[PDB]
């Protein structure tokens, strides 16, 4: 048993809710919140901008030190950093950005990072400003992640479409 509340169960291990991931994280304080990161960990907008804003820019400060030491992530890759006031840890995962021409096939690799964590609160990778079809992202999530994932979908109309179209 865990403290995630109000989720619809899609599969044995995937759950979904219409929620603002920032508010969900602040309420639940999960062990792991997933950020929709880019390779430079520049948290300017979308989920990343909102998560970083909620940390009063501490996420960005930590991220800039990480990049200065390690260089950029790979598309499809991840790193574990602090969750600040939102979670114990933040798993920064880079899904392919279709608006940059990045290979949508890398979305499966991105979701594989979730399997290193028993339970996660996460957004749909490559959705929103990353330009992929969220219905496709949900399918890849369900077919790739084997650990317990709680998906927060900000947009109510999209949430309803994701549920109603789920196979
Ligand atoms: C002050 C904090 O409040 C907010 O950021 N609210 C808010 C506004 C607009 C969109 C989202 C949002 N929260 C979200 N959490 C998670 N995925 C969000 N969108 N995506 C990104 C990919 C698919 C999707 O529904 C949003
Ligand atoms: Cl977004």
């Amino acid at each position: 048993v865990n403290s995630f509340s109000g989720y619809l169960k899609l599969t044995d291990n995937v759950y979904i809710k219409n929620a603002d991931i920032v508010e969900e994280a602040k309420k639940v304080k999960p062990t792991v919140v997933v950020n929709a990161a880019n390779v430079y960990l520049k948290h300017g907008g979308g989920v990343a901008g909102a998560l970083n804003k909620a940390t009063n820019n501490a996420m960005q400060v930590e991220s800039d030190d990480y990049i200065a030491t390690n260089g950029p992530l790979k598309v499809g890759g991840s790193c574990v950093l602090s969750g600040h006031n939102l979670a114990k840890h933040c798993l920064h995962v880079v899904g392919p950005n279709v608006n940059k021409g990045e290979d949508i096939q890398l979305l499966k690799s991105a979701y594989e990072n979730f399997n290193q964590h028993e339970v996660l609160l996460a957004p749909l990778l490559s959705a929103g400003i990353f330009g992929a079809d969220p219905i496709h992202s949900l399918r890849v999530c369900v077919d790739t992640v084997r650990t317990n994932v709680y998906l927060a979908v900000f947009d109510k109309n999209l949430y309803d479409k994701l549920v109603s179209s789920f196979l």
